């Protein structure tokens, strides 16, 4: 039983998964990020499907995560990867190609997916999808990647976090959240004092 | 798929459900509530066996919901219908005899319960348990009935509403909230607003 999310917003993308996270790289030129909500098998097999055609591929017509010119192409590589897994829960897949603004997209069993959009700009994965009451109502997509970032761990109520920077094409912003984080407890207290606060105000409405 | 969801306060109970709802009374005497998040079958199987010894029981020690002494014994009542009902998810049950306070139960498949306390004054039930972060942070023993009413109809994010007042052996406060009800609209945008204001203050906050 895992949980993960993701956004795409203006500046960028975030990624936060309680390995789930997985991370693809060409300096320069190309960054992905895979999250998993199944099992280990799973996650697994899908991975060694992409590693695969990453590190023994002959024919240069099959597209791999390296040659795909658009993240379109992308996500269709790792859904092939998702319904030939099947053989042996979604999954969030972003990034950015250079040329492209950075994109994010869930992809289903059979390997057919769904994009975010400014309208629906966060995916979760997941038994339970913690906290999508709240992400509904308060996620935009011209929140500061810091912000986007907090308001998705407050959704964690093991994390692994990674901000990605809008055409940087590198992954610096990695982070492992821990339950003893002093700084995560804060915030956490914080929001149910808010909340409470939020909720003394709102009580003036009737039924 | 349905969800329910009940209160235990120092000023009585509250329950909703989105039938569901099930309502025993001997006025003045007791008043009992069952809410069921399971299929329609094993609704009826349940709600079926506690009527049969309601209205055909012939052996005067089999304890029925209304020749429970108190409220504990009338919980076992129904784990007994709960765990017999399997040879045809959790159930919440609450109410009040007389001479004893309201109290509120989760009844188990295999009809076993813990009971509502101070600390852990609610339950909920259904495949997602829709909002529990937030009730986790905000409810609380000591508030109003209508209050606790309004926090639970905003985790429902159809619905049947029974508010229960203490000493009172009468359910009056019954209400159907549809999707179409202005009030519960007004409600739920204030809550919006409120939540983004909520978060904005925290954002104070870092990781
Ligand atoms: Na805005
Ligand atoms: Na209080």
């Amino acid at each position: 039983g895992t949980y993960a999310v993701a956004f795409r917003l203006e500046r960028g993308l975030v990624f936060a998964a309680d390995k789930k996270l997985q991370l693809w790289r060409q300096p320069g030129e190309r960054v992905f990020v895979l999250l998993s909500a199944g099992n280990l098998a799973a996650t697994q097999a899908v991975v060694s499907l992409i590693n695969e055609h990453l590190s023994q591929e002959t024919d240069d017509e099959v597209t791999t995560l390296f040659t795909a010119p658009n993240m379109y192409r992308a996500a269709r590589v790792v859904g092939d990867a998702v319904r030939e897994a099947r053989s042996i829960t979604n999954f969030i897949f972003g990034g950015q190609i250079k040329g492209e603004r950075p994109r994010l997209f869930q992809i289903y069993p059979e390997g057919n997916f769904i994009e975010a959009t400014d309208d629906t700009p966060f995916f979760q994965i997941g038994e339970h999808k913690y906290g999508k009451p709240i992400l509904d109502r308060v996620a935009r997509s011209d929140m500061r990647l810091g912000e986007a970032a907090k308001l998705m761990l407050l959704s964690f109520d093991p994390i692994d976090l990674v901000i990605y920077e809008r055409d940087t094409f590198d992954v610096t912003r990695e982070k492992r959240i821990s339950a003893d984080d002093e700084y995560f407890r804060n915030l956490s207290n914080a929001w149910s004092d808010a909340l409470r606060q939020a909720f003394s105000k709102i009580e003036e409405f009737d039924v």
